[PDB]
C-alpha cells in the first residue's frame, strides 16, 4: 500500500526518515599518497552525495505529491544545506574538525589551503559545536533535513498546492514536538528546543548563500541537470 503524508503518526514519520537515510561515503583516494586537491576530493564527494540525495529526497514524505517542476525547484534551492546539515551532523563528535568522510577529516588549518574556505569552515565548526551542545538525536537530525528540503525554496516560487507543503512541515513539526515530549522535556522546553533548532535552520542557509557565493566565483548543479537526475531515479532498478 502507500501511506498518504498527512496521515503518518509521529512515530510513522521518524520511521520513514530513518529508513530513507542515505549512506556515509568514503573520500576516493589512494591511501598510498599524501599530493591531491582538496577541492578536487570535496567535489568528487559532493557529486557521489547527490546522487544519494536524489534518492532520499523521493523517499522524505509528502515530496513525491508535488510536480516534477516544484520538485527540481525545492532541490536546487536546497541540496547545499543538505550537504552542509549532513556534514556537521557527522562532526558533531569531533571538537574542532570536519568529517568530510571517514577518511576525510579535516582541521581549520587544512582548510586554509583553498582560498576564501576559511569561513566557511569556520562557520561549519560553529555549527557543529552548537548541535554538540544542543545533543542533537538522530531523530531530530532527519526532521531538521526534511524541513530544509520543503522550505527552502517555498517562497522563491499552485497555491492549495502551497498549503499541502505547508501542511507537510506542520507535520514534521508535530514529529519533533513528540520526541520532545517523550524525551522528557516540558512544555516551554519543548517550545524553546524548537526555535532553537528553526534558528539554526537560518544559519544553515547563510552558509549556503556564502558557499553558493565562493562555488561561482571560481561545479554547482543547475535546475537542469538537477531535472535530469531526478527524472533518471525512474530508470533505476527497485
Ligand atoms: C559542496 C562542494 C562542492 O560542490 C560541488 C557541487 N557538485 C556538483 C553537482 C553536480 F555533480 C565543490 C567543492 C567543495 F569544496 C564543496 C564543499 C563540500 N563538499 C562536501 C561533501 C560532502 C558533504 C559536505 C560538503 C561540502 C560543504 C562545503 C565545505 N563545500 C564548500 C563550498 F561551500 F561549496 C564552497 O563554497
Amino acid at each position: 500500500g502507500s501511506h498518504m503524508a498527512l496521515s503518518l503518526t509521529a512515530d510513522q514519520m521518524v520511521s520513514a526518515l530513518l529508513d530513507a537515510e542515505p549512506p556515509i561515503l568514503y573520500s576516493e583516494y589512494d591511501p598510498t599518497r599524501p599530493e591531491a586537491s582538496m577541492m578536487g576530493l570535496l567535489t568528487n564527494l559532493a557529486d557521489r552525495e547527490l546522487v544519494h540525495m536524489i534518492n532520499w529526497a523521493k523517499r522524505v514524505p509528502g515530496f513525491v505529491d508535488l510536480t516534477l517542476h516544484d520538485q527540481v525547484h525545492l532541490l536546487e534551492s536546497a541540496w547545499l544545506e543538505i550537504l552542509m546539515i549532513g556534514l556537521v551532523w557527522r562532526s558533531m563528535e569531533h571538537p574542532g574538525k570536519l568529517l568530510f568522510a571517514p577518511n576525510l577529516l579535516l582541521d581549520r588549518n587544512q582548510g586554509k589551503s583553498v582560498e576564501g574556505m576559511v569561513e566557511i569552515f569556520d562557520m561549519l565548526l560553529a555549527t557543529s559545536s552548537r548541535f554538540r551542545m544542543m545533543n542533537l538525536q538522530g531523530e531530530e537530525f532527519v526532521c531538521l533535513k526534511s524541513i530544509i528540503l520543503l522550505n527552502s525554496g517555498v517562497y522563491t516560487f499552485s497555491l492549495e498546492e502551497k498549503d499541502h507543503i505547508h501542511r507537510v512541515l506542520d507535520k514534521i513539526t508535530d514529529t519533533l514536538i513528540h520526541l520532545m515530549a517523550k524525551a522528557g522535556l516540558t512544555l516551554q522546553q519543548q517550545h524553546q528546543r524548537l526555535a532553537q533548532l528553526l534558528l539554526i535552520l537560518s544559519h544553515i542557509r547563510h552558509m549556503s548563500n556564502k558557499g553558493m557565493e565562493h562555488l561561482y566565483s571560481m561545479v554547482v548543479p543547475s535546475y537542469d541537470l538537477l531535472l535530469e537526475m531526478l527524472d533518471a531515479h525512474r530508470l533505476h532498478a527497485p
